[PDB]
């Protein structure tokens, strides 16, 4: 699949996945663990075409609120995904707000960027994630807002149809170019992704 | 058209003025004036529908590096625009640097929300706006204090030009905006693009 423009930076928001589990009769939690093989086959795909960057949207301070067992299976999800990732290769970074008791423990080894292997792409968690607390993050200590180690996104890709930004990253996605896959997350297939690069190379 | 809900505050980008202009075999600078009628369209089905508040995207600091003469074009398209709604029944708000020679003094007067008639309706415009201005103008709560602090929320984003983007618009009011897009140019504007856009916002 050969493109004329790629974008360097994707934001995936990898949404659908409690639907995609109440479509198929189970609980809405039982989702999550079934999108961490989308996530290495998205990460694959951007390792062999060479997109040099892909931040995914983990979870925000707001979804913390949600009930106890969805909570801890999508928490559970973004550290799986973080360690299988360290094992393939990847330049990783979590940003979240690890002043709370809802950061996830596990990744605060991952808070400033480590090279794994051979570096071959930067990959960015939003963990325990909020955009107010990102831009304010800068009274207390524009280029010091929680996210800065974060660049610019060229191209935002969301799944499960919705059509809104969550506060992805409100400085980085200004002129993001957003791409909308309605099949859910779990049911990710590589066509969505060339779909959203066809589009992106055509702008 | 029976609606169960409505955005309490719509935002528009009247994007494809220039594309339409050439498709006319017009200059680019030409599109923009056929962009002010088109506004006075929406408001009017705003007003009828009962949408509370509307922001329009005018043009930003960036927007101003084009040529002078598209410059004076889309900046003489926003004075007129300003202008002609002020004949009606609304609130008006413009929200931009002025500090600034790019920004036009005729819209001076309107940066503070200003009743014209019954003020049936919010109307912002954005005039010489940029994000980042916007951002650091807070100098904590400062979130509170950024330069579009007098423009809440956004619930709805529509686009025209088929173009899926912000451009800079407002990233505060639009963290969580649902957003549609429509393909056809701004001065090829009609109430079916409206009213496609608050039945997928209701129907949500």
């Amino acid at each position: 699949p050969k493109f004329k423009r790629l974008p360097g930076h994707i934001a995936i928001i990898p949404d659908g996945n409690r639907r995609w589990a109440l479509d198929r009769g189970l609980e809405k939690h039982e989702g999550y663990k079934h999108g961490i093989v989308p996530g290495l086959e998205l990460y694959d795909i951007c390792v062999k075409i060479g997109i040099g960057e892909v931040t995914f949207f983990g979870f925000t301070q707001d979804n913390t609120k949600r009930p106890q067992i969805q909570r801890k299976a999508f928490v559970d999800a973004c550290i799986k995904s973080v360690k299988e990732l360290s094992k393939h290769d990847a330049e990783l970074l979590v940003v979240g707000n690890t002043n709370s008791d809802m950061f996830p423990k596990e990744l605060l080894a991952y808070t400033k960027r480590t090279k794994f292997g051979k570096g071959k792409v930067r990959i960015n968690f939003l963990v325990n994630y909020g955009w107010y607390w990102d831009l304010t993050y800068a009274f207390e200590n524009i280029e010091n807002i929680a996210s800065a180690e974060i660049p610019r996104i060229d191209l935002l890709i969301r799944w499960g149809g919705r059509r809104r930004l969550s506060g992805m990253l409100p400085v980085q996605t200004v002129y993001s170019d957003i791409y909308v896959v309605d099949e859910m997350w779990p049911d990710f297939k590589p066509e969505h992704l060339f779909n959203a690069l066809e589009f992106y190379q055509d702008q």
